[PDB]
């Protein structure tokens, strides 16, 4: 492995317990292949690479910020079109990358604060690091401060900005 | 190839955030990998089947929810030996198999659950796998009634009793 610079994406599906519980098992099922064959494709799209890919959402690795904002706004939207909702949360930091020629996979206190951010997006709501958004000022991207989320006993402090989609 | 009866272990390693930092990122990869190794290998042990990762952590499906039992207690002693402690959850249902091995449906979502009510080193379980092997030699202890987030009820979870 090494110590690489990397947007990690993380998905998920609001209310997905309860969405499972409101519609049985089997619909939830297909809803669901439906669901991850869409992001997934979006993800590819982008050039994104998908890494460990846990539960009822996806994480993934983009080489560019920008991408990485595009294809989480993307996604959004189409995801909307199944009659569920994402909350998607986006990082960008050094990580060890326990690489492979297969499902290569990622690790680091970057992982945490990505996933971290994820849960704390709304509904169709993409969230992001400020690192996030420092990184891609300068882009057609803007983006409303929330202000500071502190992260649950992280070292130092995070404010969180919300991406203005249109 | 439909709807089938499991048990779903649910497995995570507890302040793995604390740990990352107290160790820095090239140390956390190393003892991950361990970890790793570690609890894959009782899995497929006692011939359950990984339905794999819980992120930091893993899960599982087993055909028989005593040898479930059975390799989630070796576990929280095989990896409480490279300084990390696991917190694991259990349960069992019938599930939805599927594509791109996975499996879905609301039961997946209680074991999740199960597990991230599970304190450090604890193999926390529904009254649900508690009941399915009574008549065994595990014996559990009743929490009582749990309002299990996003789902329908409220569940009575069981914590199993080790040496
Ligand atoms: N196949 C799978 N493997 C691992 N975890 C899964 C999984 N399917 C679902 N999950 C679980 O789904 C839960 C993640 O949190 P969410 O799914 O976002 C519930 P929530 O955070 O309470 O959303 P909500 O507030 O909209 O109800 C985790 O417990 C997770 O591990
Ligand atoms: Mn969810």
């Amino acid at each position: 492995a090494e110590r690489m610079l990397a947007t990690i994406m993380f998905t998920d599906i609001v209310g997905s317990t309860q969405h499972a519980a409101a519609l049985g098992d089997d619909r939830w099922r297909d809803l669901l292949d439906n669901h991850d064959t869409i992001v997934c494709h979006e993800i590819q799209r982008f050039g994104g690479r998908e890494v460990n890919t846990a539960g009822d959402g996806f994480v993934a690795t983009f080489t560019s910020p920008s991408a990485a904002i595009a294809c989480a706004d993307d996604i959004v939207d189409a995801v909307a079109a199944l009659g569920i909702e994402v909350r998607i949360g986006i990082h960008a930091g050094e990580v060890e990358v326990r690489d492979a020629s297969h499902g290569t996979d990622v690790a680091g206190v970057a992982v945490h604060i990505g996933a971290r951010v994820c849960a704390l997006a709304g509904p169709s709501e993409v969230l992001v690091s400020s690192t996030v958004r420092d990184i891609v000022a300068g882009s057609r991207h803007r983006f409303a401060e929330r202000g500071e989320q502190e992260l649950k006993g992280v070292p130092g402090r995070w404010r969180l900005c919300v991406l203005m989609r249109d």
